[PDB]
DNA sequence: GCATTCATGTC
DNA sequence: GACAGAAGCC
């Protein structure tokens, strides 16, 4: 774990900030060979246009910022570097406002964020790719595709980026499914990566949220549920709840996926940082 | 092997 | 809102 560049940036942050707990989640789901989580440590390689590069992020609890490392690759565009660490990490975020709004939700993590992305793309693949598996099937999975169709760094042979809208939408569904999937599901991802070269996929939060998410459902393999968690981390939407969701249900037991649409009515408009905190508090219950 | 969640797709 | 392919237990 050397300097992978000479090039160091500092990211401010608004306290608190539940380190540990963020870079558990994203160790959990982090991708063989494209990214690796440690104890305070988040590197991964990284596209920005034609530029390709390694970004290390490593927080600073009592200077409350985030120290960001580049390969020299990336320096040209280490703005927009440091705008999809910002978005990936959720740095922009006030805790006051949104812990406030939350009330007894809040109290007991208040340090939770919204783990987002370094690209919209890479997680409507994983999106959909993580569907119906563990989450630790999930990152197998994504390993052996990136495996396959992942561009390898001149600079860092460790490491391969996310494979790419084209490489992706031109691919044998049935080598796809011979990594470990149903065909149903190689499509998906082939209609994605098509989507995406067709501006057909917003790779940014777009106006109307809703709206585009209706878009999204008439995709193949993508319903409620899969598009909703997609705008959640792919567009770091921050009004989204998912009432339909396996463990909400349980945590409002007896209740219809629609009488709890009007009960998560209480907590617009940072409906995303409710879900999360309604999943990972484990002794919360639903005033009745 | 029949059963059960779990989520997409249809009427 | 109400039914009709894929990935645990006797």
């Amino acid at each position: 774990m050397a300097d992978i560049g000479s090039e160091f940036y500092t990211l401010n942050w608004q306290p608190p900030y539940d380190w540990s707990w963020m870079l558990g989640f994203l160790a959990a789901r982090a991708v063989s060979s494209v990214e690796t989580v440690a104890d305070s440590y988040y590197a991964r390689s990284l596209a920005v246009g034609e530029y390709r590069g390694v970004v290390t992020a490593i927080p600073d609890i009592a200077r409350h910022t985030l120290h960001i490392n580049l390969s020299a690759g990336l320096e040209p565009v280490a703005a927009e570097c440091l705008a999809k660490m910002s978005r990936l990490f959720d740095l922009q975020c006030n805790p006051q406002i949104v812990n406030g709004a939350l009330g007894r939700l809040g109290a007991a993590r208040p340090g939770l964020r919204l783990p987002g992305c370094v690209d919209a793309f890479e997680q409507g693949v994983r999106a959909i790719l993580g569907q119906l598996v563990s989450v630790a099937m999930a990152a197998k999975l994504t390993a052996r595709v990136a495996q396959l169709y992942g561009e390898r760094l001149d600079d860092f042979p460790e490491y391969i980026c996310f494979p790419t809208p084209q490489r992706l939408a031109a691919a044998d569904p049935q080598a796809l499914k011979a990594l470990g999937m149903p065909l149903k599901r190689a499509e998906a991802l082939i209609h994605l990566a098509n989507a995406a070269l067709e501006g057909t996929l917003p790779m940014t939060i777009p106006g109307d949220v809703e709206q585009a998410m209706k878009t999204l459902q008439t995709f193949p393999g993508i319903g409620r549920w899969t598009a909703n968690y997609f705008a959640l981390r792919g567009w770091q939407a921050k009004d989204v709840f998912l009432p339909d969701d396996c463990l909400i249900k349980q945590r409002f037991p007896g209740m219809t996926p629609a009488q709890i649409r009007r009960y998560a009515e209480r907590w617009k408009p940072w409906r995303s940082y409710a879900l999360l905190h309604i999943w990972y508090t484990e002794g919360w219950q639903p005033d009745e």
